C-alpha cells in the first residue's frame, strides 16, 4: 500500500547529538517533503542512507552533508531548522523550543 507513518519516538542517532522525530506532530506536512523525490520518485529510506546524507563532516554543504541537511536555510526541500525558524516567527518562546541549539525539543 501507501507507506505509512512510524510511531513517535523515532531516535535520529547517526551523530553524538541523536534528535527525536515524531509524526505526529508533523501532519500538517506532506510525507514527500522530507521523503522528498530522488529521480522523481519520494525516497522513505533513512535520511543518512549511503549515497543518500551520508556525509558526516558537519561543515559540508553539499547536498550529501548530514548536518548542512538537517540545519541549513536556502535548501531545496526544507531543512528541520529551517522549517523551524519559518513556524517560529518572532515568538522568543517558539524560537527556543523548535530552533534553540540546546535547551530545545531537539536538543536538550
Ligand atoms: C542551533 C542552530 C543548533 C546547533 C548548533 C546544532 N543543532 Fe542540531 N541536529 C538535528 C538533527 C536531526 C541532527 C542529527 C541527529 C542524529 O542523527 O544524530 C542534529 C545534530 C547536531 C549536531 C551533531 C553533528 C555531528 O555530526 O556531530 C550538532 C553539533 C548540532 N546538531 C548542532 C536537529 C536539530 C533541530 C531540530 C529542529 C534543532 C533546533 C537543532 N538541530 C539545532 C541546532
Ligand atoms: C518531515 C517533517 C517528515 C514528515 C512530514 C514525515 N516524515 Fe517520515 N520520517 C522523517 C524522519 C526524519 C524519519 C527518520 C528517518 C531516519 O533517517 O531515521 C522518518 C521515518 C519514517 C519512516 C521509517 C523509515 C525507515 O526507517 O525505514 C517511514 C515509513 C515514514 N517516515 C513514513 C512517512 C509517511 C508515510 C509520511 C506521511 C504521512 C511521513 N513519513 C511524514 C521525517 C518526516
Ligand atoms: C537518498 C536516496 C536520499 C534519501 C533517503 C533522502 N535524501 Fe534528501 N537529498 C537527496 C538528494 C540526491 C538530494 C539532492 C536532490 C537535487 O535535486 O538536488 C537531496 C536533497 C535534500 C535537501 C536539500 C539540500 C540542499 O538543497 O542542499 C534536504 C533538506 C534533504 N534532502 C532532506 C532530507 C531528509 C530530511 C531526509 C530524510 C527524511 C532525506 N532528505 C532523504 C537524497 C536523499
Ligand atoms: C516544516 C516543513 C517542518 C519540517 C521540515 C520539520 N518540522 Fe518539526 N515541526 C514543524 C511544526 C509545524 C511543528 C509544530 C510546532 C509547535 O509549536 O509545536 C514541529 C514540531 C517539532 C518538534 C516539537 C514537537 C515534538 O515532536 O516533540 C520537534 C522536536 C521537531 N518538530 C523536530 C524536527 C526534526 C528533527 C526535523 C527534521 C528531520 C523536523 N522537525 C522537520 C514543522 C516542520
Amino acid at each position: 500500500a501507501a507507506p505509512k507513518a512510524p510511531a513517535d519516538g523515532l531516535k535520529m542517532d547517526k551523530t553524538k547529538q541523536p534528535v527525536v522525530f515524531n509524526h505526529s506532530t508533523h501532519k500538517a506536512v506532506k510525507c514527500g517533503d522530507c521523503h522528498h523525490p530522488v529521480n522523481g520518485k519520494k525516497d522513505y529510506q533513512k535520511c543518512a542512507t549511503a549515497g543518500c546524507h551520508d556525509n558526516m563532516d558537519k561543515k559540508d554543504k553539499s547536498a550529501k552533508g548530514y548536518y548542512h541537511a538537517m540545519h541549513d536555510k536556502g535548501t531545496k526541500f526544507k531543512s528541520c531548522v529551517g522549517c523551524h525558524l519559518e513556524t517560529a516567527g518572532a515568538d522568543a518562546a517558539k524560537k527556543k523550543e523548535l530552533t534553540g541549539c540546546k535547551g530545545s525539543k531537539c536538543h536538550s
